[PDB]
């Protein structure tokens, strides 16, 4: 509506007159009370002790309603805890301000008030203000759902859903540091440029050295050199880049990698229940939290299956006997719906199989493990059946919350692996100078937010998601 | 000296024997004491208590001392918290492992060992083991001053000066967050790849999006948006990344941008005062810290200076009424053999002038505030003298270590700096919409730990730095 446009004409122009007036951005103007923090120690008081106590206070923030009841007004001021409701009244305000000023200001001012607090008719906390002042004139006026990501801001303002989503999306990053700091571990900060990395790569180049780096899509190699120096537990939450598109997937997204000496992924496995258990906890309070359609309940120990277990549960109709055997597993997957393409192996028709049957089921909190060795990484191969190996992956709401491992510190085969699919040589001397039994464990921090703050996409947890331009 | 490569062959045999005979890399083995752990609570105790308690315990780490005395032996094991001297004893120890083990075994290898701690003739704590195993085998044997950054895990073997100032490095950042999370404030995460930028950017290129992006060279602005959104009091602890040479000047370093809404520059300066005395003074303890051929003081409070005061202090024979005259101040600058350019106005040949004559001399804690309109970004004017903006730089040992200022809240006068210096569209749209008058502080965390782990290059605080290939 072109009524905005003339909001643009008056605003600049009352501005040009502040000039004229003063300073027009004072930051003199110093609060000492925030909404949340009155509220949380007045809002059970009646008048009476209000009355006695007589306490004065001064707060700051932005102007969301303004009533104008002549020459007495209720605006109600909105700052980072919350709202707070002000009296307005020109007699007790000095003189020349309610109506030379006061009501010559607009919604979104930021604005200063102090004076003494009391209640109204309605039952609402107010300030009678002595004093009341412009800090800051809003040039602009107040606000799909994707303005709600371009200006974030904006967002802010309006929504209390994101002001409380992403308040807590800190209250768990720091959440994790402290637990994991509990549990003598020291958090490190590796590269974020390599010169050797399945996804795509964030390729850059430098100039003082003609030489092309890239974006990290994980420091897993940078960790475990740790460890061989002798950083025996150590973890690392920060960006990782994957150069694909932007599913409303994200360019760059949140990770934590940890390490831990002489424990195997079962020791992580138990780890990272107590994680999400303890989170919870203390941040939700609530040991079920509601998502979506859905209840998840971290109240109740996790699932625990192996792929093998998962894909007998979901499609009940298997004679196990089939996976053991290449053919009928090959028709086991083809009837399912499934393109076997030339090159797969016994080992990538079944996990194929069970992400197509049983991954998206996975609702409550749930561990899978032994994964066949061929769709695996750089592995450990289990001792009593090399089949498989020592990893498992976490599941909640059917995504891929976490991941695990009992690191394969074998030199020669980490090596062979390495030229397997194709190679970080110093990696390799690195473990041949000796890297301990040790367990990885891998955390998306991002989906770890949605499924705590309630949010149904990556765009609702990151301040400022990619948009297409 | 070919002596290493006989090394190679050795063990690398003695690895292919250990796959004949059982798992050559087990992951079973669990301990449940660290060196540090067993000396803070057992240091204190004669042979005697030890004899009674009959404390027995179970430690991992690496070789790095043997004492092969016959049938007895001396090992001392390297973990994550120092040094605990073993007992090796053939008759004590299972049949046939101290002849056709142990003794087979090289320093470097990873070990496990259980037992019932003691202390021997020269004082040392150790432990008697009735347990004792290979867990790793070091393919390769123990280990300019470059070497000591291109394979930083040898380093942190060898240097115990690394392993505490790393472990430090931690200690202080983990110090930072809580010490402003206890003041109220927020981290948060913004893009570390923007669409628009005095250093030469990391230009990258995204594929699903045909658009050239860069590194950030800081989050300035998307913090700022924040505050605009309500969330007056955020920072952020991150990455930011300069384009240049490697200077013994690291291509990605850690700074920390924070901001702070109704405050002025003055209020950051107080904040970083107490954040450098109270990290130091719980992080190191002493209140004045050494620091080379230098004792920096965290006790006095820090000196506070104008730039003016600085000139006038280390270059006393200015006659300070010649640099308020362009002539006498380009004659001033000359003098002291500076090449003044042709574009050149008053305050940059002021401000060049204190650097050459006084940052240098900077040596204890001290800020200078009050620099030139010229010569700043997007600076606040100051109010009753214009010609100054209201910012403040913070020094130590010579060097930058901080910065901070009374944010530039107007649009207008904003929008016009980003023509002048040539632009974020947006940004100034979103100080359009509002942003209440701010205080922005900006620290180089790696400097602060260099001046808090006595460390005197950049490369010796960054696990991995980058090397010239």
């Amino acid at each position: 509506v072109v009524d905005l446009n003339n909001e643009l004409k008056t605003r600049r122009e009352k501005l040009a007159n502040l000039r004229e007036q003063g300073i027009a951005f004072p930051n003199d103007f110093r609060r000492d009370h925030t909404s949340d923090q009155l509220h949380a120690e007045f809002d059970g008081k009646e008048n009476e002790e209000l009355e006695a106590l007589n306490i004065e206070v001064a707060v700051a923030g932005r102007m969301m309603t303004r009533r104008i009841m002549g020459k007495a007004s209720f605006v109600t001021l909105q700052d980072v805890g919350g709202r707070i409701q002000l009296y307005v009244a020109r007699d007790d305000l000095p003189e020349g301000v309610y109506n030379e000023q006061f009501k010559k200001w607009d919604l979104g001012d930021i604005l200063g008030a102090k004076g003494k607090l009391f209640k109204t008719k309605t039952g609402e906390l107010s300030i009678h203000c002595t004093e009341l002042r412009l800090l800051t004139k809003a040039l602009r006026p107040l606000p799909d759902q994707e303005a709600r990501y371009r200006q974030r801001y904006l967002d802010l303002i309006s929504n209390d859903e994101s002001r409380n989503t992403f308040k807590v999306r800190s209250q768990i990053l720091s959440g994790i540091r402290q637990f994991m700091v509990n549990r003598g571990f020291m958090e490190v900060e590796t590269p974020m440029m390599q010169v050797i990395p399945a996804a795509r790569p964030f390729i850059t180049h430098h100039n003082a050295l003609d030489l092309d780096m890239y974006l990290r899509i994980a420091p897993e190699l940078y960790l475990k050199r740790l460890v061989v120096g002798g950083f025996e537990r150590v973890f690392e939450i920060n960006r990782n880049f994957r150069n694909e598109g932007i599913s409303v997937h994200n360019p760059e997204f949140t990770m934590m990698e940890l390490y831990m000496a002489y424990a195997d992924y079962k020791d992580l496995i138990e780890l990272t229940e107590s994680l999400f258990r303890t989170l919870a906890q203390d941040i939700l309070g609530k040991t079920e939290v509601t998502y979506g359609d859905v209840t998840l309940d971290f109240g109740k120990p996790f699932e625990k299956l192996t792929m093998r277990e998962a894909i007998k549960k979901y499609r009940p109709e298997t004679d196990m006997a089939d996976l053991d055997n290449f053919d009928s597993a090959k028709a086991i997957a083809e009837s399912i719906g499934i393109h076997v393409e030339k090159s797969w192996g016994l080992g990538r028709i079944v996990t194929e199989i069970f992400e197509e049957v049983a991954e998206a089921h996975l609702i409550q909190p749930t561990f899978i493990t032994e994964y066949p060795a061929e769709v695996s990484p750089l592995a450990r191969r289990n001792d009593v059946n090399p089949e498989i190996t020592d990893r498992f992956e976490f599941f909640i709401g059917g995504r891929e919350i976490g991941n695990g491992f009992s690191e394969l510190n074998d030199a020669e085969d980490q090596a062979q692996r390495f030229l397997d699919q194709v190679y970080d040589e110093d990696y390799v001397t690195a473990l041949e100078h000796g890297l301990p039994p040790t367990a990885g464990l891998g955390i998306g921090i991002d989906r770890m937010v949605m499924l705590f703050t309630n949010s149904h996409t990556i765009r609702d947890v990151i301040l400022f998601p990619a948009m297409r331009p």
